[PDB]
């Protein structure tokens, strides 16, 4: 037989025999991930199992989305699919999907923990922005970018793992407050990651939505009252009739002591970094920098040179065909 089974975490991966020595390298909600040796191609791969894609609408829609976009999207800063398979032989038996992609060497959480280096941070942020730009050009606004869905090779090449849409640490104010969004929603998430590379602390932790919002305004200040008028009626009473917070300036939010010091080079880079932070970490999306302007920012520019609803049966059929195709 062409398949074999191996126990992975709490579950069972059933894979083609080309894929050998499966070891877990991570998990997300969407499914669990193994490194493996692909003996046919003679290289290492990452293998993700989708168990309950067609269990319910939510799971099926996202599985179908992930599968179709991973096949249709080709960009250096988006993870590439190498193979797709199911061990089941017919539609009736069909249960699981396995996605095989290129293996990276670390998550962004690990790189965030390393000492601050301008050329690395600049490069990582350029690549993230390149990836985001390309998704937006294809009509995909991510809305869920976070360190745990970004991976990197040891040479600092960066790859976004997924196409997006609790712990809402990286989500933009407009999304948390449910107030409609545009492309620059993803810029907030980049700003949260950039600040975290500098501070080595999650910028905006929170027990829940309320405290999450509190922590943003604590730091950035309560926004201009024009912003609140766009809030659904009760969200608005909360925000509007809370206490006015004067936040902190960007030099106070990210002091000189966090950055390389005592050369003009490092002095320039520190203020470019803080300048970029101050344009991304902006509560009101109408004042937040765009993807294109961020690519042109002097800290970054050194690197230039459907939704329709289905039944369960139908989602299963659509997914199956996408796999078999
Ligand atoms: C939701 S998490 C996730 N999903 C996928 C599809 C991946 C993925 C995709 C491609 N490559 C990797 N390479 C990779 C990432 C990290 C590590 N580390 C090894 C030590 O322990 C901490 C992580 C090892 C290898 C991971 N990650």
């Amino acid at each position: 037989n062409q398949f074999y089974s191996v126990e992975v975490g709490d579950s069972t991966f059933t894979v083609l025999k080309r894929y050998q020595n499966l070891k877990p390298i991570g998990s997300g909600a969407q499914g669990i991930v193994c490194a493996a040796y692909d003996a046919v191609l003679d290289r290492n791969v990452a293998i993700k199992k989708l168990s309950r894609p067609f269990q319910n609408q939510t799971h099926a829609k996202r599985a179908y989305r992930e599968l179709v976009l991973m096949k249709c999207v080709n960009h250096k800063n988006i993870i590439s699919l190498l193979n797709v398979f199911t061990p089941q032989k017919t539609l009736e038996e069909f249960q699981d999907v396995y996605l095989v992609m290129e293996l990276m060497d670390a998550n962004l959480c690990q790189v965030i923990q390393m000492e601050l280096d301008h050329e690395r941070m600049s490069y990582l942020l350029y690549q993230m922005l390149c990836g985001i730009k390309h998704l937006h050009s294809a009509g995909i606004i991510h809305r869920d970018l976070k360190p745990s869905n970004i991976v990197v090779k040891s040479d600092c090449t960066l790859k976004i793992l997924d196409f997006g849409l609790v712990t809402r640490y990286y989500r933009a104010p407009e999304v948390i407050l449910g107030m409609g969004y545009k492309e620059n929603v993803d810029i907030w998430s980049v700003g949260c990651i950039m600040g975290e590379m500098v501070r080595h602390k999650i910028l905006f932790p929170g027990r829940d939505y309320i405290d999450q919002w509190n922590k943003v305004i604590e730091q950035l200040g309560t926004p201009c009252p024009e912003f609140m008028k766009k809030l659904q009626p009760t969200v608005r009473n909360y925000v509007e009739n809370r206490p006015k917070y004067a936040g902190l300036t960007f030099p106070k939010l990210f002091p000189d002591s966090l950055f390389p010091a005592d050369s003009e080079h490092n002095k320039l880079k520190a203020s470019q970094a803080r300048d970029l932070l101050s344009k991304m970490l902006v509560i009101d999306p109408a004042k937040r920098i765009s993807v294109d302007d961020a690519l042109q920012h002097p800290y970054i520019n050194v690197w230039y040179d459907d939704e329709r609803e289905h039944t369960i049966e139908e989602w299963k059929e659509l997914i199956y065909k996408e796999v078999m195709n």
